[PDB]
RNA sequence: CGCUUGCUCGGUUCGCCGAGACUCCCCUAC
DNA sequence: GTAGGGGAGAATTGGCCA
DNA sequence: TGGCCAATTCT
């Protein structure tokens, strides 16, 4: 049964008026306001919104919440009821938390019960609500326009539309194709290819970039071409094809080829199709967020085959597997040893069925490729540069007196702070009190007089290690949140090169995880595959291996 | 067998073309 | 460094003037 | 008849 809907997201050509002064914004707003500002009491009292005009009109008359002249019933009811789930989020994150710490508490004090300790007194449980009766943590405002049945998208048609520089096609005509032979175009001609490198083309199904595509005409160390995006937005607006989606009395228009190439890329529909069919294969409630101007939309439920799983663990990985086995004649594996010289490992194998048990016999073991490490490392040699320089740049605003607890002190670590090199880790060995008291006779600035050790063992003898380290210049962990965390971590959000890094970390680690897919499907000569997981790089590739359960529904076992 | 916008990383003879991602949004905290 | 709450339809029916 | 399109409603 699929129950996945990807996202496929579009772009906004013309407006009437900014989506910030839509009514439905407005109502929004407003809504959002009055609801994560008032007491439970009030909200016990001011929760008969209903789903009808006759509730809707009530509510909206008795509260006081004005209406901006919106008045669809559909449209409202989606804004109230996420309006009141969000408030009543934060109540059960608050109570899910209480939960953690009162089954703590009950589990003490049955045990101690059982051996005959009395039960200890429970800890207080938080809550949400301070003295004046309002949440402590109010729920901000969401600057996101759902959209609805009656507002669903159509095609643009000058005979029921406002008129725009661009027209649309006819809806049930096929949609307008690419360049058909891209070698056939004369010299002067946009999108001309030129005669050395008609050789060297991909043969495979490629995605086909027009001309005007920016990526073409980026800022680029290397390329010494002019970018006139003027040029490109005039070629690329003849072209586009257009959906329109009309509120009230106004109204967006859309780029329809975000979900042309959707449809292609995910091999859903074959070149050729029309624009009605097109709109059909998503659903009609799209979501609009006026910041950027791109309307989300989702696969309709049943356009990608794909059921979303969860990481499997312990005896429910060996129902799963037994329940895949009988399946199919074949099934493979991949063991996924991530962290050994390399970001990946894979140990290939498959799987048969000898009555009840899990045969398995191993086909090999691959490694990443070398330009794929080599993307790698050059992500991470620009990651180290990116948190230079937001620590460099970061640390120096200082306030004049701050500095001692954090900035300098690191500096006194390596200042202030001879048989062992001083700083290589050197644990259990008393080379630190070896040349100490070749020097010395059982006594410096401080001691030792820990009792450490399973059994807590007096140790003191000859004054080892652990103590004269901790009481040289430490961290001291003294005002490390506002002077360190706070200040980073508010630059983080800030540099624009720290936003886009993690996408390309988390772009590369799919690419890893794809071709690591790919090649067992090869190896294993297998279309039922599965993967197990045993558990820098590691933790991202962790997850882009544990997401293929939900995004792609591929079993995957945590070992 | 299969590709018109947008995005990431690269090659260039500056006319393009090689490779990749496609589960995304707000939201309060730490 | 991510943690944990909230989101991401559409078929059938009824009032309805033409 | 018949048509356009809000408003029920379930999930």
């Amino acid at each position: 049964p699929a129950n996945f809907c990807p996202p496929a997201k579009v772009n906004i050509l013309a407006q009437s008026r900014p989506l910030s002064e839509w009514p439905i914004n407005l109502v929004s707003k407003g809504v959002q306001e009055y609801v994560y500002g008032l007491t439970a009491a009030e909200r016990e009292a001011n929760g008969d919104f209903g789903t009808s005009r006759k509730s809707l009109d009530r509510w909206f008359a008795r509260t006081g919440v004005p209406t901006h002249g919106y008045t669809t019933v559909q449209g409202l009811n989606l804004i109230l009821r996420h309006t009141f789930n969000r408030y009543d989020g934060v109540i059960k994150k608050v109570e899910t938390r209480n939960e953690k710490r009162r089954s703590k508490a009950t589990r003490i004090n049955v045990s101690r019960e059982a051996d005959g300790l009395p039960p200890i007194e429970a800890e207080p449980e938080e809550t949400a609500f301070g003295p004046d009766g309002k949440l402590k943590e109010r729920p901000g405002i969401n600057p996101s326009i759902y959209c609805y049945q009656q507002v669903s998208p159509v095609p643009y048609n000058p005979a029921k539309h406002p008129a725009l520089p661009f027209s649309g096609v006819d809806p049930g005509a096929p949609l307008p194709l690419g360049t058909p032979n891209r070698l056939s175009i004369p010299k002067g001609q946009p999108g001309y290819v030129p005669e050395w490198q008609r050789p060297h083309l991909s043969t495979k199904n490629k995605r086909i970039r027009k001309w005007y595509a920016r990526a073409n005409w980026r800022r680029k160390p290397g390329r010494k071409s002019v970018l006139d995006e003027a040029k490109l937005k005039e070629a690329a607006l003849k072209e586009a094809i257009p959906i329109i989606v009309t509120i009230g009395k106004d109204w967006i228009v859309m780029d329809a080829r975000g979900l042309l190439r959707a449809v292609y890329w995910r091999g859903i529909a074959k070149p050729g199709l029309s624009l009605k069919e097109l709109l059909g294969f998503f659903s009609g409630d799209p979501v609009l967020d006026p910041k950027r101007g791109i309307a989300t939309f989702t696969f309709k439920l049943g356009a990608v085959a794909v059921h979303s799983r969860k990481p499997t663990r312990g005896k429910k990985s060996k129902e799963l597997l037994l329940s895949m086995t009988a399946e199919k004649p074949h099934v493979g594996l991949v063991a996924i040893d991530l962290g050994q010289t390399n970001p990946v490992a894979a140990e290939f194998s498959r799987v048969k069925r000898e009555g009840e048990t899990l045969q398995a016999e191993p086909l090999g073991q691959i490694v990443l490729p070398d330009d794929l490490v080599k993307d790698l490392t050059r992500y991470r040699r620009a990651w180290d540069a990116t948190e230079e320089q937001i620590k460099a740049e970061a640390i120096v605003q200082l306030p004049e007196e701050c500095r001692a607890e954090v900035v300098k002190v690191n500096q006194m670590s390596a200042e202030e702070t001879g048989d062992l090199p001083w700083e290589k880790m050197t644990s259990n060995t008393t080379f630190i009190s070896d040349h100490l008291l070749a020097k010395g006779v059982t006594d410096q600035v401080f001691f030792e007089k820990k009792s450490k050790g399973k059994k807590k063992g007096t140790e003191t003898v000859k004054r080892k290690d652990y103590g004269w380290v901790k009481l040289l210049r430490p961290r001291l962990s003294q005002e490390t949140r506002k002077a360190v965390n706070d200040k980073t971590w508010e630059l983080k959000r800030a540099s624009t090169e720290y936003v886009r890094l993690s996408r390309r970390k988390t772009e590369l680690a799919r690419r890893c995880v794809n071709y690591i897919v790919r090649e067992t499907k090869r190896w294993t000569q297998c279309e039922d595959i599965a993967i197990v997981i045993e558990d820098w790089f590691i933790q991202v590739l962790h997850k882009a291996f544990s997401d293929l359960a939900l995004h792609r529904g591929l079993p995957v076992i945590e070992a």
